[PDB]
């Protein structure tokens, strides 16, 4: 999965894209061609990230270099530029895939409608994109919501092959220590070297 | 550009896809961060034909090779698989384009909105593309177009720096004559080949 942090803190590019590079097949479980396209905005995130550290692995060894090494290239265009773009950009997608996960595994609900997630993805996008979406991504993040699968339809695709609903929530659990820890780490560099940014699109 | 068709109608698959390599950053100057998934889903089209291109230059020298040596080596599995299917999506995009361009080129318009291509985006639509989405595709179609570009920035975007729309409107319609003349081969081929599918996403 992802691999636990290390006591400093310092996340290594290699086998952090190595991990994330196993989310872009993840969307094909949400069994709907409507989420090709956002598959394919997160890919490209992880391709830029992968690009830049290929050009120097040591130079670019973990998330926290990546960000040193752009500042000083870059100046003023930094932080909107390069692998720091990318990871801006795709730390919010894996923020919003552990908020709408956390958000199921911790209960929360629509009575009326136990069979879909829509209350919990409503949750995610609040948490980690709305505030960097214009009023028309608005309208399409809208849209993209009548492609949700059913919970149980989403829970047998993140399983699939037979576990109960409840072994596969067990597992998701685990899941969300390690993926929840590292994305949280990442927000944190982000802020201490101030290059988060809060333009919408 | 695109380079003349030979009198064989083969199309080389490496020019071709330099040229087409051209098409996604063409997107950006759509000039809103709205059809960024739609550049990265084109982009992810010639990405996979590339990739097989690449195993064996020789074997997949034009594109008709690959329609042939995939129907041989995937069986039951083609059309729906490889570059082939890739291809497949990636004329589909193709077409819009030709479609949408040429009806600007040919005076179309909304009386009432001259300084929009609202109508020339819906007629390619409709021809291109509308056959193969379900309702929720359309539904994002619709979102997407409030952020089409005016005319006068898409013109200036195709020329940036200073023409005038008439001279602009020439350009492109030298453009369409290499450009309409290959997907009209690329759509041949599918159809000569029973390689087209007509399922929905
Ligand atoms: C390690 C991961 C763990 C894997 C295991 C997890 C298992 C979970 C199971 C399934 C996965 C669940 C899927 C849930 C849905 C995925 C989350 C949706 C994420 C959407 C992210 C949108 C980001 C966004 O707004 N992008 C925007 C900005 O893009 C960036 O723009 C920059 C310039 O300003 C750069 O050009 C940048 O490019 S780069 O070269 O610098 O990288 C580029 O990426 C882009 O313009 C807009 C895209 C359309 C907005 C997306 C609409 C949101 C709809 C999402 C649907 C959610 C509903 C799902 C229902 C369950
Ligand atoms: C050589 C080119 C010439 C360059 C110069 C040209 C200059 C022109 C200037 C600017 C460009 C103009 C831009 C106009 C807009 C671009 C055209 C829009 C094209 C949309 C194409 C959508 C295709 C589509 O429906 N895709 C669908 C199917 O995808 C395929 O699914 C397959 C499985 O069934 C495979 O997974 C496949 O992957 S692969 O690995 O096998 O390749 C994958 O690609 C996908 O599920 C759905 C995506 C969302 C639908 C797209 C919504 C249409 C909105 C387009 C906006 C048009 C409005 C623009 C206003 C001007």
């Amino acid at each position: 999965l992802l691999k636990p942090l290390p006591a400093d803190k310092q996340i290594e590019t290699g086998p952090f894209l190595e991990a994330v590079s196993h989310l872009p097949p993840f969307f094909d479980c949400l069994g709907s061609p409507v989420f090709t396209p956002i598959k394919a905005v997160i890919s490209g995130n992880i391709t830029k990230i992968k690009a830049v550290y290929d050009t120097n692995p040591a130079k670019f060894r973990t998330l926290q270099n990546i960000l040193e090494v752009e500042k000083e290239m870059y100046g003023a265009e930094w932080p909107k530029v390069g692998a720091t773009l990318a990871l801006m950009w795709l730390k919010r997608g894996l923020r919003f895939i552990q908020v709408f996960l956390q958000s199921i595994c911790d209960g929360e609900r629509d009575e009326n409608h136990p069979n879909l997630i829509r209350v919990n993805a409503t949750k995610a996008y609040e948490m980690a994109l709305k505030k960097y979406h214009g009023w028309i991504v608005q309208k399409i993040f809208q849209a993209a919501l009548y492609a949700a699968p059913y919970k149980s339809d989403f829970l047998k695709a993140l399983s699939k092959g037979n576990v109960t609903e409840e072994e596969c929530l067990e597992k998701i659990r685990l899941f969300l220590v390690n993926y929840t820890a590292t994305i949280d780490v990442i927000y944190e560099m982000y802020t201490q070297m101030n290059a988060e940014l809060n333009y919408k699109v």
